């Protein structure tokens, strides 16, 4: 009912964000990010953070694990909530950390195709 979307992809990694509208606060809307890997080699101490605009708030949820292992063989899912109590466009920033192949990885992205049955 609120459409997927692709966060992010790039670099054999790809966040998916799913939505739900908050069953307790009709204001939140329940973002289950689920973030996969199809390189060969695992994304270690794998972190997503995220920051929306001021007038959001957001809490993010302890993740399923730290590593997004390769060749898809299952992903990282963590639960962002977002509160959007003047229902402006959900835009965010997000940011992924990780190791792979040993080095260390990090990325800044925007999302800014969030669909508007996520903040409307
Ligand atoms: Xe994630
Ligand atoms: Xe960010």
């Amino acid at each position: 009912m609120i459409p997927s979307i692709t966060a992010y992809s790039k670099n054999g990694l790809k966040i998916e964000f799913t939505f739900e509208r908050s069953n307790t606060n009709p204001s939140v809307t329940v973002i289950t990010i689920q973030a996969s890997n199809s390189t060969e080699l695992d994304m270690t101490d794998f972190v997503f953070q995220a920051a929306v605009p001021k007038t959001f708030q957001l809490q993010l949820l302890s993740p399923s694990s730290s590593v997004v292992p390769a060749f898809n063989t299952g992903t990282i899912t963590q639960v962002i909530k977002v509160l959007n109590p003047q229902k402006q466009q959900l835009r965010m920033r997000i940011k992924l950390t990780y190791n792979h192949k040993g080095s260390a990885m990090q990325d800044l992205a925007e999302v800014n195709n969030f669909p508007p049955q996520s903040w409307q």
